[PDB]
């Protein structure tokens, strides 16, 4: 019971990040690709190192917008530094 969001409906910058992830970078930030530990269990509970985070650029500081990836290619959107998540639907 996480909400879905269509990939094509995400901010352009979020879609940019999904494209860089698919290309394995090079990434704009040093912390791109760091483990996300899911300490609040907002994403499905998995083993250590399952999730990683990547910055979604904000025009005008690094900012709060992120994509989180899972180990089998799951993709999640969070505009607010992991306060909230939506599962990215790659089909729309
Ligand atoms: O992620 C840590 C740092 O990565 C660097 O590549 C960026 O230039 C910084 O703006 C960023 O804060």
């Amino acid at each position: 019971a996480l909400a879905d969001v269509c990939r094509t409906k995400l901010p352009s910058q979020a879609q940019d990040t999904l494209a860089l992830i698919a290309k394995n970078g090079p990434y704009p930030y040093n912390r791109d690709g760091v483990v996300f530990e899911n300490r609040e269990s907002r994403l499905p509970k998995k083993g250590n190192g399952y999730y990683h985070e990547f910055t979604v650029v904000t025009p005008g500081d690094r900012g709060t917008r992120r994509v989180v990836t899972g180990g089998y290619g799951e993709q999640y959107w969070s505009p607010d530094h992991y306060a909230t998540f939506q599962e990215i639907d790659p089909r729309c």
